[PDB]
């Protein structure tokens, strides 16, 4: 499925903190879900697995060393609730860093 990089959420319902907030239930992973539900997501009740309310980006298996935001922004550099929130001076600190780890390392 692809990113929606409009100004418009794929998923309205799920627009809220509060409403992300209770798709999560009793959390046992890694990441904080107060973290992951203020950086757009919300649980899909499939183990770990979260979608962005906005751009519909998905992600799973998060270790506890994989911060939500710089994810969101690793995976769904579109997304204009990211944007919004965080700024592009942000994403492209995120992405400069992502880019050089994965050189670094090799
Ligand atoms: C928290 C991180 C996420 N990583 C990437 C990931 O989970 N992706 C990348 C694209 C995609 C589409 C659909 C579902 C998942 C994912 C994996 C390691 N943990
Ligand atoms: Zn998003």
């Amino acid at each position: 499925n692809f990113p929606n990089s409009t100004n418009l959420p794929r998923n309205p319902s799920m627009a809220d903190y509060e409403a992300r907030i209770f798709t999560f239930g009793t959390w046992i992973y890694s990441v904080n879900k107060e973290q992951l539900a203020r950086a757009g997501f919300y649980a899909l009740g499939e183990g770990d697995k979260v979608k962005c309310f906005h751009c519909g980006g998905g992600l799973t298996d998060w270790k506890p060393s994989e911060d939500p935001w710089e994810q969101h922004a690793k995976w769904y550099p579109g997304c204009k609730y990211l944007l919004e929130q965080k700024g592009q001076e942000y994403i492209n600190n995120i992405h400069l860093t992502h880019s050089l780890e994965e050189c670094l390392v090799r």
